[PDB]
């Protein structure tokens, strides 16, 4: 049959190939091959892994199912803190924000606009391309180490394109439909339902048994790089492209707005588009695009001065 020498090599080929399909299907939401092509190879790999468990690696797709069970979560400090967002609620709130930015900067400023995803903020640290820590925001300077649980989030890469060392932050959420499904499953089990998708997302990520988490149907959008490493983005918009480039899920709805008035267009555009989305959002995030300018404005103690969230009512 298959020898260890042969299986060791064949396994790499399968992880490589399978991980490629999973990337397309989970990160680009656009698969290339038919499901049964995937399953065939995935079953070949499992058979190889079951015969020689020693070839099992963290970047293998068979580990997306979890199995580990923790006692509790370890503290996960953030040397670079995970800030919060200042809030706006009116057109006045947004336009006053813009007024403040031009006052301190002394010129017109371009805004990257992103949809504020209603879920759990997460931070992801990679070294030489390997995923080594996943963390909640916690209180901004200390979160919880939820690395095991995030191994089961399919859109989170166990290994990157480039062997690059970087930490990136974004949202982990449950799409509306998985929300509904989970709640029905919970009704059937006679438990309390989750009031909303962000609560489901947050309880899922606090489950100690990673095998339950795997089943939960979670997804990510990455939007900030905390530790650039060799990374080269110089504006936020640029950063969002470069996050895709190295292989994270980014939300496609982000725009680049050269005026506050366009910013108010965007907020309206997706305020009416809000229900048409598979995921829930609780507003819009407006960011000063130029990193050089985000720097100049800098940070209050809570939230950055170069950004603000327009929250829907
Ligand atoms: N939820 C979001 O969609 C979102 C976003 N697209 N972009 C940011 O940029 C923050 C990062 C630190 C300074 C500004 N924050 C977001 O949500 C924050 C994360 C933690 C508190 C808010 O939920
Ligand atoms: N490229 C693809 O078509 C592709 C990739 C990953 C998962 N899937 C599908 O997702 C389901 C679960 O697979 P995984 O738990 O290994 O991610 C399976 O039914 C599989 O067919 C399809």
């Amino acid at each position: 049959p298959l020898t260890l020498t042969a299986a060791t090599t064949r396994a790499q080929e399968l992880r490589k190939q399978l991980n490629q399909y999973s990337h397309e299907y989970y990160v680009k939401d656009q698969p290339s091959v038919e499901d049964y092509v995937y399953d065939r190879l995935y079953k070949e790999l499992v058979d190889i892994e079951t015969e020689f468990p020693d070839l099992i690696t963290p970047d293998s797709p068979t580990q997306r199912v979890g199995g580990k069970v923790l006692s509790g979560f370890e503290k996960a400090p953030h040397d670079i803190p995970m800030y919060s967002l200042n809030d706006g609620f009116s057109k006045e709130d947004i336009f006053a924000f813009d007024e403040r930015v031009r006052k301190a900067i002394g010129k017109p400023v371009a805004y990257c606009c992103e949809l504020k995803i209603d879920g759990l903020a997460i931070s992801l640290r990679y070294e030489n391309g390997v995923f080594v820590r996943g963390a909640t925001r916690g209180d901004g300077t200390v979160g919880e180490n939820i690395t095991e649980n995030l191994r089961t989030v399919r859109s989170v890469p166990m290994r990157l394109t480039e062997p690059i060392s970087v930490e990136v932050r974004g949202e982990c959420y449950m799409p509306k439909q998985s929300f509904v499904a989970l709640n029905e499953e919970r009704e059937e089990n006679g438990q309390d339902i989750f009031a909303n998708p962000r609560n489901a997302a947050a309880g899922s990520l606090r489950q100690l048994d990673t095998k339950i988490v795997a089943k939960r149907n979670l997804n990510t959008f990455l939007y900030t790089v905390a530790d650039f490493g060799p990374m080269k983005a110089k504006t936020q918009f640029e950063a969002l492209e470069e996050l895709s480039a190295i292989g994270f899920r980014t939300n496609p709805e982000r725009q680049l707005c050269q005026s506050i008035d366009e910013v108010w267009a965007y907020i309206e555009e997706y305020h009416e588009k809000r229900s048409t989305l598979p995921y829930e959002i609780d507003g819009i995030v407006i960011k000063v695009n130029e990193f050089a300018l985000q720097d100049e404005l800098g940070f209050t103690v809570k939230a950055p001065r170069w950004a603000i969230a327009y929250k829907f009512p």
